[PDB]
């Protein structure tokens, strides 16, 4: 969890960095367990005819997150990517923590974060929508509109391209906000019942299956890869869909 180690850290954008640091810094302190995602990947690397694609991974799991996934990766020079999700133990009910962020050479072209809801109702649990409304609603000059698979984001996602560094350092603290609130949410939290543990699985499958339909991620993958790697990749490691 200490990024000291990281190879790719050093090299990538800085928005990219103070975000997986403030990640980082949330689980440090937590009853951390290693997850081994599949073939007990950690580092990958590929090309087939163009740039390079190189990949770092780490993975934890506590009793309340079935899985706490944080990559870095990199194509050739120009385009760096963070990509974090913390998939829910379905007993406590929490939603899915996720962002991404994309930049190339020019900036920051993409940063979204979210915490996505699991109940069928499509609503964040009570306590989180208090939480969450009372940050008030950040300005942003230009945000961007999810694609259609994107339905299942809450009504507080953030999908922007930054502006400059005050829009990137506003949207890094308003992560940092939602992980205070969902890290502390998990310490109220209480086992449910066999239906609502049903009911918040249902929620994480399909997140899962519309999150594997983002060609944005595929191409990346497929163009250093190939299309079954890719596959295996999203349905397997980024976004598996449990049962
Ligand atoms: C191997 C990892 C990985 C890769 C290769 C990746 C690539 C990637 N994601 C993108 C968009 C995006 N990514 C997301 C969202 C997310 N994506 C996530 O994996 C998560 C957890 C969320 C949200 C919490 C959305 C909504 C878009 C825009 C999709 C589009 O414009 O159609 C883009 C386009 C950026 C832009 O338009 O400016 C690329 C290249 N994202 C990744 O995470």
């Amino acid at each position: 969890l200490s990024l000291t180690n990281s190879s790719l850290m050093p090299t990538l954008n800085p928005m990219i960095q103070q975000l997986a640091l403030a990640i980082a810094a949330s689980w440090q302190s937590l009853p951390l367990k290693p997850y081994q995602l599949p073939e007990d990947l950690g580092y990958v690397e590929g090309r087939l005819e163009g740039e390079k694609l190189v990949i770092e991974n780490r993975c934890y799991q506590t009793p309340q997150f079935r899985k706490m996934h944080l990559e870095l990766a990199k194509v050739g020079k120009g385009l760096d990517i963070l990509h974090c999700v913390m998939f829910p133990e379905p007993l406590y009910g929490l939603p899915l923590f996720g962002c991404n962020i994309v930049a190339g050479p020019g900036g920051v072209s993409a940063a979204i974060a979210d915490l996505s809801p699991t109940q069928s109702d499509r609503q964040l649990p009570a306590a989180y929508q208090k939480s969450l409304a009372e940050l008030g609603q950040p300005e942003f000059e230009q945000q961007r509109e999810l694609p259609p698979w994107g339905e299942i984001f809450s009504e507080y996602c953030l999908f922007i391209r930054p502006s400059n560094v005050t829009e990137e350092e506003r949207f890094v603290q308003r992560v940092v906000d939602f992980l205070q609130i969902h890290c502390h949410q998990s310490i109220v939290a209480e086992p449910l019942s066999e239906a609502q543990t049903l009911e918040h699985r249902q929620g994480q499958i399909h997140y899962c299956q519309q999150q594997q339909k983002n060609d944005k991620t595929r191409r990346v993958l497929e163009k250093a890869f190939g299309e079954a790697w890719a596959e295996r990749y999203m349905s397997q490691v980024l976004f598996d869909v449990i049962q």
